[PDB]
């Protein structure tokens, strides 16, 4: 990527917000975290070092044995997810006043990871912060195949999205290691059992799956490593291989539209291509690595539900100076709103927390029940929406037994096809529609 090579003391001068590259090269240790939290403890700045996922924080923990961390006495340094910064935001509980923000893969395009780089981006832009964003694929990336540590054989290919009997010889014929990245968990299952049925050891990689599977790729014994887009942010595969259907599904609201449907399988970011290219090409002593690419990238990312949702939860961070948060400013032309449309009133708001943290519901729909005045355990919502959003399972109307007594439709005033895409999905929001939580 385009950003700095490599830390400088600069960067933590107040105002700055700096892009640092990320360029890991085969060894197990990044280095550079223990450096920037020893500057950061030589300056005696309070700082947050943010991890993308609990898997990567534990990571930097066991990397900053030695120093002084609060991983979650005097510690000036924390660390955590970047989802838990953004969720102790929305919250009356105070957030340290932190004077540096480290943010690794900078790039993830979560809802609570786009707030917090606007909470950041604000609190710098108040010449209150230093912020660092570390990123291989920083915002308006447009090239896949960046400039690596090794040279990379790119090869447009067609790649299987179910079982194969025949064909495709040379997926199952290389003698290393793969990781292969899938639009869905489901289509990844099909091909990750033609694989095991063809010998093969397989590791399935999802949002679901990561905290349990992600310690059986650190040992040598699989094959093929089968994920989703999480893999883009920091998974480290002793792999020469990716094979890329260039392809993702994604929330989406039309500009205007009134309901989250979901699109694809389609194709990927360029800076999601890249980031899946970046598997591998990490060893200037490895020549011969292979990125196999199934299709195109598209940077029309616009209608991304994550866009509005950040938005959204932006407006309801509430800053101790009476100031309305940001995007980070290239993240700024993703939405059309005005600074604090979203912003609830206390009522709403304490209602919107609990959507989202034990309701477990999507920000756009916490937001729409929330703002429409629903109490947290009043699911007369889910049932009194018009026709259009009556929910259907195995090609019947759902019918929910309410706590109430009566039996009713399931049909919410308010549709995300989140809440009801699969039926894992739609099984927890039928438990949130009889009062089970």
């Amino acid at each position: 990527g385009p950003g700095s090579e490599a830390f400088t003391p600069d960067m933590l001068k107040k105002r700055r917000l700096t892009i640092l590259d990320l360029h890991p090269g085969a060894g197990k240790t990044r280095r550079v975290i223990p450096q920037i939290v020893r500057e950061c403890v030589k300056a005696r700045l309070r700082t947050v070092i943010l991890a993308p996922t609990r898997v990567v924080a534990a990571e930097m923990a066991e990397a900053l044995r030695g120093l002084p961390i609060r991983y979650q006495g005097n510690e000036i340094v924390d660390v955590m997810c970047h989802a838990t910064l953004t969720q102790r935001l929305l919250t009356p509980a105070k957030v340290p006043n932190y004077n540096v923000f480290v943010m690794d893969e900078a790039h993830f395009t979560d809802p609570a990871s786009i707030a917090a780089r606007g909470y950041i981006s604000t609190k710098v832009e108040l010449g209150e912060a230093a912020a660092i964003f570390m990123t291989a694929t920083p915002p308006g990336t447009t090239d896949p195949f960046p400039d690596s540590n090794a040279p990379i054989i790119d090869q447009e290919a067609e790649i299987p999205d179910r079982a194969w009997n025949s064909g495709f010889e040379w997926i199952t014929e290389y003698t290393g290691k793969t990781v292969w990245f899938v639009p869905s968990v489901r289509m990844g299952n099909e091909i990750a059992m033609c694989l095991t049925k063809a010998g093969k050891k397989v590791i399935q990689l999802n949002r679901k799956s990561y905290d349990s599977e992600y310690q059986k790729c650190k040992g040598n014994d699989w094959d093929f490593v089968i994920t989703t887009d999480i893999s883009e942010m920091g998974a480290n595969f002793g792999a020469h291989r990716v094979i890329d259907s260039r392809k993702c599904v994604k929330p989406v609201i039309l500009d205007g539209d009134d309901r989250v449907l979901m699109n694809g399988p389609a194709p990927i970011t360029p800076a999601s291509a890249a980031q899946r290219r970046g598997r591998i090409g990490r060893d200037p002593t490895q020549s011969g690595d292979e990125y196999f690419y199934g299709g195109p990238t598209t940077t029309d990312d616009t209608g991304h539900a994550h866009w509005i949702e950040a938005k959204i939860l932006l407006d309801n961070i509430q800053l101790q100076n009476g100031l309305v948060a940001q995007l980070y400013g290239p993240e700024r032309d993703k939405v059309f709103t005005t600074d604090g449309e979203y912003r609830l009133r206390s009522e709403q708001k304490k209602n919107f927390v609990e959507f989202l943290r034990t309701g477990d519901l999507p920000v756009w729909l916490s937001y729409k029940v929330a703002e429409a005045g629903y109490a947290y355990t009043d699911r007369r919502w889910c049932f009194d929406g018009p026709a259009n959003n009556t929910i259907l399972e195995d090609n019947n109307e759902v019918e929910i037994w309410t706590r109430q007594g009566e039996k009713r439709i399931l049909r919410p005033r308010w549709s995300d096809a989140r809440v009801y895409c699969d039926n894992q999905a739609l099984r927890s929001f039928k438990e949130f529609a009889a009062g089970k939580r």
